[PDB]
């Protein structure tokens, strides 16, 4: 039975209200309703791994866990097995997995994180699970961010918050947070994110929305708008929004949104929004496709919709050498040529890089640059030739063109990372200097950049 190198993956996210479901939730594992929605001809055939987020979920774990397995036994006579599950407060998420897999998932880790200070302690925040799948690290993150349309701000900082201190995946990266840890990382939720148009515009929305013309309330979307001025979710994607605003719905019809202020929700508005979201950020070159993007039309206990995407990951096998692992192949190396790191930092410590890698025994320190000053006020740290042949564990280029590189950027004098990034070694040639890059970010946000060349000996 051989190992694959695609799964597809179903990411679900539902803000349930408090409320139990309906008797029949299978439209969302489905994809069907609204936006980019899966074909019929699919319907029967099982997603590799479902991964389901919730917010406002009323149930046990319990509870949800036996209306999850028996929905997909219906669909698709596949009885799933549970890989994770984990709740914080009303914030849930489940991993399941199809029998076959049982014994490619290992490293399963589940971690929370509580956003806010007093008062905005003690109902939002995140959930996550993170496992491998045969040699690729897979990363979930469930996030019930602030709410309010005026607060994106502090949406925005409930979200570094949740990937500084979220701790998933290798506990060996310690430079590294969640957006670097994962050949691929999904970030879903209630990320509360608002449709940024005048209270009294409420009745346009609307109007708009029954007509399917997304196009001018998209175009005030905070996710999209505050994406675009990289105040949040740099580097991730997502696919294009062609569902309707999933938020506010009267409870048990789609026919009407509840916008008005209330004493129920503390006289605030809420103008038709896209509250519910699913976005990725996978290794440079890695494929992955999203192949569907919607929100189901017939289940309304909430007054969310459900939304669900699916998409196709690329995955890599196990692989066993003679040589590694255990030991070296010293027919493979990786050489970094007249690199340099362009800084925002004005600090004026010398600076070494870390080299993590699955495909190292373990991470390489290198000897620290020369600091230069860039033409525009920059650090510039130059490392030329000076930095170490790294000697990968296997040379085979059929397992070495699949790995990567992260790179930290740190302090001699704190040791603190200044700056995380990632190299693909799928190049377009071996033994041959080809240009790398990658930005580098540090608790999310961009701080520099790191550039040269690569030279990649494998045994072909
Ligand atoms: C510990 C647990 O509850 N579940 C699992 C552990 C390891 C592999 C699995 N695959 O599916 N479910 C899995």
């Amino acid at each position: 039975q051989p190992e694959p190198d695609m799964i597809t993956i179903f990411i679900g996210t539902w803000n349930m209200g408090n409320a139990p479901p309906p008797k029949k939730i299978t439209s969302w594992f489905l994809s069907k309703g609204q936006g980019k929605t899966r074909d019929d001809s699919a319907d029967y055939i099982p997603h590799d791994i479902y991964v389901i987020g919730t917010q406002e979920d009323p149930l046990s774990e319990k509870e949800w866990l036996e209306i999850l397995k028996h929905s997909l036994q219906e669909i698709t006579s596949v009885t799933f097995k549970t890989v994770a599950i984990h709740t914080l407060w009303n914030i849930r998420i489940v991993v399941l997995a199809k029998p076959e897999h049982e014994n490619r998932i290992s490293h399963i880790c589940t971690d929370n994180v509580k956003t806010g200070i007093a008062n905005t302690l003690g109902n939002k925040g995140a959930v996550g699970v993170s496992f491998m799948f045969n040699g690729t690290s897979l990363g979930f993150v469930n996030s019930h961010l602030t709410s309010g349309s005026e607060k994106k701000l502090r949406r925005n900082q409930n979200y570094m918050n949740i990937l500084r201190f979220l701790a998933l995946g290798d506990k060996k990266l310690s430079p590294f947070n969640i957006t670097h840890r994962f050949t691929h990382l999904f970030w879903f939720g209630d990320l509360n994110y608002r449709v940024d148009l005048p209270t009294w515009e409420a009745e346009t929305i609307i109007q708009k929305i029954k007509q399917q013309q997304y196009a001018d309330l998209l175009s005030h979307d905070q996710l999209l708008t505050e994406r675009r001025e990289q105040k949040v979710f740099l580097h991730f994607e997502e696919e294009e929004i062609t569902f309707a605003p999933t938020y506010r719905f009267e409870r048990l019809t789609r026919d009407k949104y509840a916008y008005t202020k209330q004493k129920a929700t503390g006289m605030k508005y809420n103008l038709p929004s896209w509250c519910d979201r699913v976005l990725w950020k996978s290794y440079p070159l890695v494929h992955v496709v999203c192949q569907s993007y919607g929100s189901t039309s017939d289940i309304m206990t909430s007054d969310h919709s459900p939304v669900f995407a699916t998409f196709e990951a690329g995955v890599t096998s196990q692989f066993v050498s003679k040589n590694g692992p255990g030991t070296v192949d010293s027919q493979g190396q990786i050489e970094f040529l007249r690199c340099y790191a362009t800084l925002k930092t004005k600090s004026q410590t010398k600076f070494y890089l870390e080299f993590h890698s699955s495909c190292l025994e373990s991470f390489v320190k290198s000897q620290e640059g020369e600091n230069e000053e860039g033409s525009e006020g920059e650090l510039v740290v130059k490392f030329g030739e000076t930095l170490p042949k790294l000697k990968p564990i296997i040379s085979d280029p059929e397992y070495l063109l699949d790995q990567h590189i992260l790179i930290s950027i740190k302090s001699s004098d704190s040791d603190e990372s200044y700056g995380e990034g990632c190299i693909a070694l799928r190049l377009e040639a071996t033994e041959t200097q080809l240009p790398i890059y990658t930005p580098l970010t540090h608790h999310g946000e961009l701080t520099g950049h790191f550039q040269g060349e690569i030279k990649l000996q494998t045994s072909q």
